[PDB]
């Protein structure tokens, strides 16, 4: 039995007995490789005070399913379209939030549309090296993209 | 300039202009392989109403650094100790929270201590197959462990 403390724009804060629970819209993220570069994006994220390396990601809006949201945010954030394949999903931090991320692969990318969101094409090997040297932070989606590449796309 | 709406046990809810921000303690997670099985754990997570496949994880408590927290939660959740190596970190969902997870590898595991938290040794290949068939959900830490294994531990 959830009692609500806050109903907001992209989250609700609830108590469920002793548990603090943040309800959040589901998200999507897209892994895309071109000429050995992965498609990352960076934007200022006020929650962390910096711009981590992410892959294109967004929230699922009313009416959409994950595939449609993935197509939309790839086009909105990078101007690209591709052939999308569902990979897997994960709960970002299920000890306090229900946010679930659905991750897709994009292939055969084409420009459909010509630095709020900065597009950062970067070899995943270099992203991993920059992170190990302390030069860039990852979001979960960025790290999942780099690990998925090393596991399956070489 | 953050104004606080809620100060709680494992999170704070703040507004920073138009942004809803959840402050949260940093976390650790430990990837451990033994005889081709990865060390997963499962527990009921009221935020999601189910028990996703995770790897041993916990919050960093006052006084600790990530390595020490990782040692602690491995022992508390599974009764094991090992030789720990830092791998990488990630922000779980930097569009709304500052929670950061530090991920370690554990090797040479030994039992130091003899189903609140269920220990689930499982080959990562099988965890990935069960997830693809809809039989289990992943946390970010579980998915990162499975992807890291496939990338680097075969
Ligand atoms: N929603 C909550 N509200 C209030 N207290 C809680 C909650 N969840 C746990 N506790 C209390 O907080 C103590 C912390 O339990 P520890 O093992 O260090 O952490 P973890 O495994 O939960 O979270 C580790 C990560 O894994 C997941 O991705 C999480 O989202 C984190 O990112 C618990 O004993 C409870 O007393
Ligand atoms: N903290 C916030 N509070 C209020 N509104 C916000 C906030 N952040 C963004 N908006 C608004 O919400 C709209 C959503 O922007 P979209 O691209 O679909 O999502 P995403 O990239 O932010 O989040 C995608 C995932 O990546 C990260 O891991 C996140 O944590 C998510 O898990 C924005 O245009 C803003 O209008
Ligand atoms: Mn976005
Ligand atoms: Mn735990």
């Amino acid at each position: 039995e959830r009692t609500y403390l806050y109903r907001g724009r992209i989250l609700n804060l609830a108590l469920e007995g002793r548990y603090e629970i943040v309800e959040h819209k589901p998200a999507v993220a897209v892994i895309a490789l071109r000429e050995g570069r992965m498609l990352f994006v960076r934007q200022m994220r006020p929650a962390v005070g910096l711009a981590p390396l992410e892959i294109p990601a967004g929230l699922i809006e009313p009416g959409e399913d994950p595939l449609e949201a993935a197509r939309r945010e790839l086009a909105e954030e990078t101007g690209l379209s591709g052939d999308l394949t569902y990979l897997f999903s994960y709960f970002v931090s299920p000890g306090f939030t229900d946010e679930k991320t659905h991750v897709f692969l994009a292939e055969n990318l084409k420009e459909v549309e010509a630095e709020a969101i900065e597009v950062v094409w970067m070899r995943p090997e270099e992203a991993l090296e920059r992170h190990q040297r302390g030069e860039v932070e990852f979001s979960a989606t960025g790290l999942v993209g780099v690990l998925y590449y090393h596991a399956f796309l070489r």
